[PDB]
């Protein structure tokens, strides 16, 4: 019977299944789990109904051109906090700055693109 | 559903514009030529009608 | 044998290993967990493909200047509900308000920054 239990246990060891150890759930106490569950529950009926709108947003992000456009917008916001020209003092300053921008070839590309978005969006609405 | 359609139409308009955008307006005369071309276009026309509409309905709630 | 079980338990008692006290996970039935799973399932193929676009958005948020710009936009939307000037009555009112805004040094900084974003975005497209 001991040999039978040895052959039985010896069979169990051979079986192999993927095992991964990652025991770090401590910050769950730090997490407002009770409050967050309320937030998720309140939004679940909204999230389930919004699934077609969320998919249509995601589909526009699955195109590499969508990723490139968002990268270019993020970089443009981050750069502009450091590269922006000194404030146009009064209506004469404002017209000088707008007349400088309307000579710039890169502001030129940005305005061509915003006119393009306004056309393609305006072709679908 | 109209919110889903509007976001789809905005995403497609960004993605398309990376490939369909007209060559950059060279200087203040180029900029006025491009703006005067856009202000003839019936689809830029619909986009500007819609942006004036959003500015009215938002402006009726604020 | 009792002394053997006492020494064994006494060694179990000196466990000296990780231990966490977290007791609250209420509000799961209220959560539409199945419904969110349905949203996630239709969205999973979109999310996985959108990962490069989502990373390019997150990268622009990892810069402190991106965090500062979003804080400044959120505060500007929230403040504007309470600080916005009375509505321009007719085309003469509209031109008076635009001619007041085009004297303001802070509207000046905002227009300098929007011209800057339009240049840096327009340098990347």
């Amino acid at each position: 019977i001991a040999n039978n239990l040895t052959s039985a246990i010896g069979e169990l060891k051979a079986l192999n299944a993927a095992d991964t150890p990652i025991p770090a759930l401590a910050a769950l106490k730090d997490v407002d789990l009770a409050g967050l569950a309320n937030s998720l529950a309140t939004l679940s009926g909204g999230l389930v109904k919004a699934t077609p709108a969320l998919n249509a947003v995601l589909d526009s992000l699955t195109d590499q051109r969508g990723a490139e456009v968002l990268s270019a917008l993020g970089d443009a916001l981050v750069a502009a906090r450091t590269s922006a020209p000194p404030a146009p003092r009064g209506v004469r300053g404002m017209w000088k700055t707008l007349r400088a921008a309307a000579k710039d070839p890169d502001v030129g590309r940005g305005v061509s693109y915003l006119i393009e978005v306004a056309r393609v969006f305006g072709s679908k609405v």
